[PDB]
């Protein structure tokens, strides 16, 4: 039975509004409703992995798992296995996988982050799951961010706290946050970003939605504008939105948006918004294709509609050679040539690099670089041809060209990372000097760049 080189992943996000679900929720898992929807001809084909994020979820874990499994079994005639379930307050993540994937799944991790301080601490935050699928690391974050149209900056802060503090994936990747630990990272939830238009324009917005004319609304969506200004979700992707705003509906119909201020809302307006979102970030040159992104039309127990997204995701096999794992394969080498980091920092410490990758027995520390001043103010750290030659565990090009090198640039004085990035080994040529590049981030914000040349030797 061959190992797969691609799987499909379902991501769902639903703010259930503290109400139990209706008896049938299959439309969600079938990607049917509004937006980019799934072909009817695929309805019986199971996804490999289903990841369900809920917010304002009133059910017990047991109650929701029974509904989910019975839903999938009705669609696919497959009894899915539970990979993980984790709940913080009313924020929950469930990961289910086809039983044939049991032997392929390992290193299952869960964690949560509570985002608020005092007043603000006690119901917002995030849950997450990670695991390995054969040679591929997968991370999943369900976040419920701060509500209210005038709190976009709090939402951005909530995002940075979650990616700093959520402890998923390989703890040996100590310089790296979740935005660098996974081949594929999916971040979804009730992100709570709103369409920023005047209150007086509510009925105009409703009209636009009834005409399915979303362009002048999406141009005011706070998540799209904050992303375009590099204030949040730097280096993540989102499919184009082609479904109506998923909040705030009157319950038991989808015919009415309930936007007007009420005591129950804290006297805040809830103009129709795309609160409920799915974003992803995959390592460079790994296959990831969104095959659906939309909302259901027939699940009406909440003031939100469920959102679905599905993905093709490239995966790699576990590799065993005569040599690695458990020795190097001297037929393999990675040389980083004429590299330099450009940093935005005002500090004047010396810096060194660390190279981390599951193609190495353990991470590699470089010598200190040579600091120079850039023409426009910047620190430039030069490494020359001084960098340690990296010795991968397997030299077979079918393995090595699918790997990635994580890079951290660290202060000699503090051993703190000033920037993290990732380089693909999916090169146009081996035994050939080729340009490489990554942006460098720290706490998910841009802090610099790393560029230079690579020379990769494989057994071919
Ligand atoms: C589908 C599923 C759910 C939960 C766990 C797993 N698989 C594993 O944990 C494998 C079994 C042997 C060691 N690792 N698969």
């Amino acid at each position: 039975q061959p190992e797969p080189d691609m799987i499909t992943i379902f991501i769902g996000t639903w703010n259930m509004g503290n109400a139990p679900p209706p008896k049938k929720i299959t439309s969600w898992f079938l990607s049917k409703g509004q937006g980019k929807t799934r072909d009817d001809s695929a309805d019986y084909i199971p996804h490999d992995i289903y990841v369900i994020g809920t917010q304002e979820d009133p059910l017990s874990e047991k109650e929701w798992l029974e509904i989910l499994k019975h839903s999938l079994q009705e669609i696919t005639s497959v009894t899915f296995k539970t990979v993980a379930i984790h709940t913080l307050w009313n924020i929950r993540i469930v990961v289910l996988a086809k039983p044939e994937h049991e032997n392929r799944i390992s290193h299952i991790c869960t964690d949560n982050v509570k985002t608020g301080i005092a007043n603000t601490l006690g119901n917002k935050g995030a849950v997450g799951v990670s695991f390995m699928f054969n040679g591929t690391s997968l991370g999943f974050v369900n976040s419920h961010l701060t509500s209210g149209s005038e709190k976009k900056l709090r939402r951005n802060q909530n995002y940075m706290n979650i990616l700093r503090f959520l402890a998923l994936g390989d703890k040996k990747l100590s310089p790296f946050n979740i935005t660098h630990r996974f081949t594929h990272l999916f971040w979804f939830g009730d992100l709570n970003y709103r369409v920023d238009l005047p209150t007086w324009e509510a009925e105009t917005i409703i009209q636009k939605i009834k005409q399915q004319q979303y362009a002048d609304l999406l141009s005011h969506d706070q998540l799209l504008t904050e992303r375009r200004e590099q204030k949040v979700f730097l280096h993540f992707e989102e499919e184009e939105i082609t479904f109506a705003p998923t909040y705030r509906f009157e319950r038991l119909t989808r015919d009415k948006y309930a936007y007007t201020k009420q005591k129950a809302t804290g006297m805040k307006y809830n103009l129709p918004s795309w609160c409920d979102r799915v974003l992803w970030k995959s390592y460079p040159l790994v296959h990831v294709v969104c095959q659906s992104y939309g909302s259901t039309s027939d699940i009406m127990t909440s003031d939100h509609s469920p959102v679905f997204a599905t993905f093709e995701a490239g995966v790699t096999s576990q590799f065993v050679s005569k040599n690695g794992p458990g020795t190097v394969d001297s037929q393999g080498q990675i040389e980083f040539l004429r590299c330099y980091a450009t940093l935005k920092t005002k500090s004047q410490t010396k810096f060194y690099l660390e190279f981390h990758s599951s193609c190495l027995e353990s991470f590699v520390k470089s010598q200190e670089g040579e600091n120079e001043e850039g023409s426009e103010g910047e620190l430039v750290v030069k490494f020359g041809e001084t960098l340690p030659k990296l010795k991968p565990i397997i030299s077979d090009p079918e393995y090595l060209l699918d790997q990635h090198i994580l890079i951290s640039i660290k202060s000699s004085d503090s051993d703190e990372s000033y920037g993290e990035g990732c380089i693909a080994l999916r090169l146009e040529a081996t035994e050939t000097q080729l340009p490489i590049y990554t942006p460098l981030t720290h706490h998910g914000e841009l802090t610099g760049h790393f560029q230079g040349e690579i020379k990769l030797q494989t057994s071919q």
